[PDB]
């Protein structure tokens, strides 16, 4: 599993962070209150707790289930790019 | 005590909400995490837990100490305006 571009188009089910924390569901406000929901970002693919990039960070990310860690980049790398 | 204009200029010590809740200190991330701190909004007068309006809401406001109520308008009204 990997993302293309900056990962705005990523639509897989990867849901864990670079430090092995569990992503929080986008629809949930717990533990972290936020405004990155599917209503606010309808083009973001914000479903379940899957890594996404609705607001054009540099790569896919999520809020985390650790109350002390608001959000992290997900443990995904960019897919091999087209080479000449 | 009262505010002028939309209350961006309010610099008094009123610190309670329209429902009688206590304002959270601007520098604190508890109970509510936020980005309305004096470093982000240096022109906002964000000190202690006093009602302010750093981001041009319609009137002064604060985050609250009730974990279930993120922010409210403060219990302040507009000062009597200049009449012709
Ligand atoms: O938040 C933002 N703009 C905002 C606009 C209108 C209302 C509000 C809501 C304000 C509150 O409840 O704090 C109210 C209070 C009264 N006045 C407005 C916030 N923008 C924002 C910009 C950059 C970064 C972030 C943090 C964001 C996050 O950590 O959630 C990250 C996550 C990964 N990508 C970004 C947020
Ligand atoms: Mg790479
Ligand atoms: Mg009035």
């Amino acid at each position: 599993d990997c993302y293309h571009g900056d990962g705005q188009s990523y639509r897989g089910s990867f849901s864990t962070t670079v430090t092995g924390r569990t992503c929080q569901s986008w629809s949930s406000m717990t533990p972290h209150w936020h405004q990155r929901t599917t209503e606010y970002y309808p083009n973001g693919g914000l479903t379940r707790n899957y890594c996404r990039n609705p607001d054009a960070e540099i790569r896919p990310w999520c809020y985390t289930m650790d109350p002390s860690v608001r959000w992290e980049y997900c443990n995904l790398t960019q897919c091999p790019v087209m080479e000449s």
